[PDB]
Order: C-alpha cells, then structure tokens, then sequence
C-alpha cells in the first residue's frame, strides 16, 4: 500500500492500520469514540495526506478552472477557496473537490485519494484551449487536518500570522513550527478547523510539534474512523460512497454549488437534470445498534425507494445513522426500512440534515 509521510509516526504511536483507496492509513489510535470526542470537544488531529493537490498556473488558470467545475470561480478573490463538485458531459460526478485560488495566474485543487490519477488526466485532457499548465504534486506535498472547537487557540501558538484573519475557505500562506504552509479555515468535521498543507518532508516535524499541543489540551490524533463518524454527523459526502459518476449534483443535495448562470463541463446535462430531480440524499437515524452499510435497500411500507449510500453509529447523537439516495417522494418523518442481510428489516426515520452543526463557521 502508498504511505503517507507520516506513516511510521501512525505505527510509532500504535494505531491500527487499514488499507484506504491503496493508501495505509490509522483506523484509530485509542478508539472511536475517543477520538470523535476529541474532535467534537477539543482538537482531533488528520493526516489527510493522501489527498491529491494539482497546480494550474497560468494566464487562463481562473477561466479553465471555471470551465472544469460547476461553482462559480470566476468571482472568487485572491486568498479564497470554494467547494465544488467537478462533471462529466453527462452530469456524472468525476469527483467533488476544493480549489484555491492563490491568483490570477494560480489555482490549487484538492481532489479525493482515490481519484487523483482518473482526476488529473480529466483536467490535463480539458487544457487545450486554454493558456495553463497543469502539475500534480501530490508526491511531495503533505496535508494535516487540525479540528475542534479548540482547534484555533491550540494551534496559534505555532503560526507567525493571526488565524482569527483568516475566514471560513480562505487561507494564506504562513509559517506553522517554522515551517512554510498554505494554511485554510477548512475542515470535514462540523467543527471549526484549519487544514495545513506542506512540502512532505517537512510533514514529521510539523506533526510532532502539534501532538506536542494536543497533549496539553487534552486533544487526540485522529483516525479514520473518527474521520468517517464526524463527517457522516455533520452531513458532508463522501465520492464513491454518497456520489459517483451516476449521480448528478441534483440528486446529492449539491445544487448549491452549481451555478447555471455560466458555462462549464456538464452545463447543458445539468440544465435538462434540474428539471427532473428524481431522487435525493436523504439522513436516517435508524432503531437499534445496528450499522447499515452501502447498497441496502430502503423501503417505505414494504416498497422500495433506494438504498443505503453511506453508514455508522454516531457517539454524539448517541444513534446509528445513515445517508441513503432515495426517490424524491421520500419526506423528512418518514418512517422506512433498511434492509440488512438476510432480509432483516431496521426501522429506520427520516430526519433534516444535517444531524449536527458544531462549532464550524
């Protein structure tokens, strides 16, 4: 399996290792639980490493960017990033991701582990026409996901320049454990949190020096299993198991980063789409201990209406929940049934999304 930088601190520390988009990443350190509560309380800290970073650099960098991806680019000002989900001509999402745009001449995307190949060969086979160069420097460039409500006051004490500046999606370059790092009011928590980007080899340091802090404060690093709990809760999707190429942004929930006022990728897909939304991603709070898990069906009164798109059981809600893409007849209330193996029914109650805000801004 690839291994990230930060690899044999994970093993030095004993987590369990599990094997994630061919990636050998920590499933946990202590537990779970103990470490969503770390998030959810205090810091819980990523290595989200394994997330691919591409560089589009020049005098077209904005207006190729806002070809490939459906929000609205075009706008955003120097220092400010946005989350996207990125087409197909048909629809399909290729992946979902966050772009930076560092200037007019330069705009990092950050694209999932699992589809950075299938990713960067859909963006550098769509640069013809425009004045860019695309680069993939994912294999030396490392990022760390620092979140909870303390996240921002334990991790100051180790950056040159003043986080509360910075915004929620913005960044700005800065010096973190004396280190240079492209540092973001950004997360996958519901929490409030920064992501900290770096040259790989400088990654063990930067991470050491912050397990430092989170000893002090009582805060944890943070596994996969933490990191699945905590999104799921705060309702955020994951590519490949809520959205895939055969579903439009429609149907996830995503319409609100899709701007049909301009041109891009997908563009007149989505226009016939928006007009018949079939079906939606819709959160489940299901009876019992019970995990559902990708792919079982959902029923309403013996019917079925989709299915299962991502599962687990959520500590801060104290529940099993689940996020599950269903026709769009289905309404918050009501009451439908998961279907586990061996055709065993799970009661299971449509609520609002999302289950939980935390301290996100």
């Amino acid at each position: 399996m690839k291994r990230t930088p930060l690899f044999e601190k994970h093993v030095e520390l004993g987590a369990k290792m599990v094997d994630f988009a061919g990636w050998e990443m920590p499933l946990y350190y202590t537990s779970i639980f103990e470490e969503v509560m770390a998030v959810r309380k205090s810091v819980g800290m990523f290595d989200v490493s394994h997330m691919g970073e591409f560089l589009v650099k020049g005098p077209e960098a904005v207006s190729f960017i806002d070809f490939l991806i459906t929000n609205d680019f075009s706008s955003l000002p120097d220092g400010k990033a946005i989350y996207s989900v990125m087409c197909n001509e048909n629809g399909g999402i290729i992946d979902d991701l966050v772009v930076y745009k560092v200037s007019p001449d330069e705009a990092l995307m950050v694209v999932n582990a699992a589809n950075i190949e299938k990713d960067f060969n859909w963006i550098k086979s769509h640069s013809k026409n425009f004045d860019v160069e695309v680069s993939n420097i994912s294999d030396t460039t490392a990022l760390i996901a620092f979140q909870g409500p303390k996240a921002q006051e334990t991790l100051q004490e180790l950056v040159e320049d003043g986080l509360e500046e910075i915004a929620y999606y913005s960044f700005r370059k800065s010096i973190v454990a004396g280190v240079e790092t492209l540092v973001s009011r950004t997360g996958y928590t519901g929490e409030d949190g920064f992501e900290l980007m770096l040259e790989a080899k400088n990654a063990p340091k930067v991470w050491d020096a912050l397990m430092n802090l989170l000893r002090k404060i009582d805060g944890r690093p943070a596994g996969l299993g933490a990191r699945d709990v905590c999104r799921l809760e705060a309702t955020y999707l994951l590519y490949g198991q809520d959205m895939d190429e055969n579903t439009n942004p429609f149907e996830v929930g995503l319409s609100w980063v899709v701007k049909l006022n301009k041109d891009f990728v997908g563009k007149e897909a989505l226009l016939k789409a928006k007009e018949k939304v079939e079906r939606k991603l819709v959160a489940l709070e299901l009876s019992g201990k019970r995990i559902a898990r990708k792919g079982y069906e959902v029923l309403k009164n013996g019917e079925r209406v989709g299915e299962i798109t991502s599962g687990n059981f959520s500590p801060t809600l104290g529940k099993s929940i689940a996020l599950a893409l269903v026709s769009k007849s289905v309404k918050i209330g009501d009451q439908l049934g998961v279907v586990f193996p061996g055709g065993k029914l799970v009661e299971a109650l449509v609520v609002k999304k999302p289950f939980y805000r935390g301290s996100v801004r």
